[PDB]
């Protein structure tokens, strides 16, 4: 049982190139996600679960923001908080930091536990940031992910 | 509800430099190891809780082997199997593979959802191979961690 995401890279002036793809399963402690992609900055990347079913940029005050479209974080608890991947009090969507290898990899495979089943993702999207997550709002708000790179519909 | 252990380098002729150390602490999800290490080769490598209290080097078929008396992955019901820390069928010792970022760095937090209490890890030692963990025995056995790194002992 498996949901393979495409995922691609999200520019400003649409949808970019694909940079792979990731393989979520289900496991005894949660879902595990298991990336296959390449292209990435090195480091550890913002990863999460965004609301709506759409990687389309948008305009925000009149500037394009790439796949603004997606909506927020998933978070059907309006917690309204990002505490991350292992605090069941705040957004859902909220995965555990992307690991991107020195040659640009990503396959380090991550486990969500608060999630438990593949229904759950079903009409949501995946988000991959520029920058990564503290799990928490603060000193920046959103972990510290900032802008979005790439993403993927599912 | 926090362990700390102290990493060393492990070596032919006994133990090396520290390197840092490992807080280990209990979630509602399992046992979350956060490290707070230096002087490993970035990737990923092979972390593992091995059976014995030792992290002493040991002798195998003409040759001195790092940290060889801390014996193999910890796994109580002789699974003899090493399918990674998501895997209820394999090492229950499996945690998930060390994150070493590109300035020779280690602070990535690891869950492994199969441990529930600080107590199971006591009488045992954690174990940092030189090689990754793909968490299969295939193509290589035990991931591929290959050679013993650093370790840690533990009560
Ligand atoms: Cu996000
Ligand atoms: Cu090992
Ligand atoms: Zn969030
Ligand atoms: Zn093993």
């Amino acid at each position: 049982n498996t949901l393979t995401v495409k995922m691609n890279d999200a520019l400003s002036s649409g949808t970019g190139e694909n940079i792979g793809e990731i393989t979520v399963s289900e496991t005894p402690y949660g879902l595990l996600f298991t990336p296959h992609l390449n292209g990435l900055t090195p480091g550890i990347h913002g990863f999460h679960v965004h609301t709506n079913p759409s990687c389309m940029p948008g305009m925000k005050d009149g500037k394009e923001v790439p796949a603004l479209m997606a909506g927020g974080h998933l978070d059907p608890e309006k917690t309204g908080k990002h505490l991350g991947p292992y605090n069941d009090k705040g957004h859902l969507g909220d995965l555990p930091g992307l690991v991107v290898n020195a040659d640009g990899t990503a396959t380090y495979p991550l486990l969500a536990p608060r999630l438990k089943s593949l229904s759950e993702l079903k009409g949501h999207s995946l988000m991959i940031h520029k920058g990564g997550d503290n799990y928490s709002d603060k000193p920046a708000p959103l972990g510290g992910g900032g802008a979005r790179f790439a993403c993927g519909v599912i």
